[PDB]
């Protein structure tokens, strides 16, 4: 009927700039790691070796190289995020600085929720699908370093097993960035009722498309507090980095978001 019409049609809007705006969805993910033909098998880095063999395709020394890397990779997405959040329906909308303050708290949270496509328990896909770096190699690491990777592996484990797809993920991820409670926001409302509509467009693209599923709106939903809570571990990582390394560079645009998070 015409307002789940109105729905679907938002829910179909979304997933299609979502597929637009991200070169390595989790269907694709799934392929490689689960070995299917439609897609090629990853190259494994499992400890230095590999990581120098590797290397050849896919300088201070291992575990900083291996961070730098996570970084510009992460600004990437960053990108990435931003052009998926233009493309929601009321966003460019909204004041300048509101579009601004939503990005830069709902960059991060996103990017975890969708770097959950790229593993699974045992490692995460790397160099767009063309790598696999295993947990054990990452969490091997020279401290503080072993432990940027494990809260993300962890969420991961427990997010996977709700067992989305990109159509869900496309309308979650929405309903992150147009979050009305972050700090600082100018107007508010007109946020919250893109997000009403966004969450409507959730419980029934869920139930559609997960129908055996119970409560899988309300278990989705409360998967936020494990984002913000592997966001905020990352910036007491970052801030401990920054203490000791002192020679390590850091990427404006990712210092501006981390900055009084
Ligand atoms: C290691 C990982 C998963 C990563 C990505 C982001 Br973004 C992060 O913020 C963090 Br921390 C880790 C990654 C994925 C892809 Br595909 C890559 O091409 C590369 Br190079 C690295």
């Amino acid at each position: 009927n015409p307002e789940s019409a109105d729905l679907r049609a938002l829910a179909k809007h979304l997933y299609d700039s979502y597929i637009k705006s991200f070169p390595l969805t989790k269907a694709k993910a799934r392929a490689i790691l689960t070995g299917k033909t439609t897609d090629k098998s990853p190259f494994v880095i499992y400890d230095m070796n590999s990581l120098m063999m590797g290397e050849d395709k896919i300088s201070k020394e291992v575990a900083i190289r291996i961070f730098q890397g996570c970084q510009f990779r992460s600004v990437e997405a960053v990108q990435e995020i931003t052009e998926y959040a233009k493309s929601i329906p009321g966003f460019v909308n909204l004041d300048l600085n509101d579009q601004v303050t939503l990005l830069k708290y709902g960059v991060h949270e996103i990017i975890y929720t969708m770097l959950a496509s790229l593993m699974n328990k045992d490692g995460v896909l790397i160099s767009e699908g063309q790598g696999f770096m295993t947990r054990e190699f990452l969490k091997s690491l020279r401290k503080p370093f072993g432990d940027f990777m494990e809260p993300k592996f962890e969420f991961a484990v427990k997010f996977n097993a709700l067992e989305l797809d990109d159509s869900d993920l496309a309308i979650f991820i929405a309903v992150i960035i147009l979050s009305g409670d972050r700090p600082g926001l100018l107007n508010v409302k007109p946020i919250e009722d893109i997000q009403d509509n966004l969450l409507q467009a959730l419980e029934l693209q869920l139930k559609l498309n997960h129908p055996e599923s119970s409560q899988l709106f309300a278990k989705l939903l409360q998967k936020m507090t494990d984002l913000r809570q592997i966001v905020t571990e990352h910036v007491q990582l970052l801030q401990v980095i920054k203490k000791t390394e002192t020679d390590m560079s850091l990427h404006p645009l990712l210092q501006e978001i981390y900055k009084d998070l």
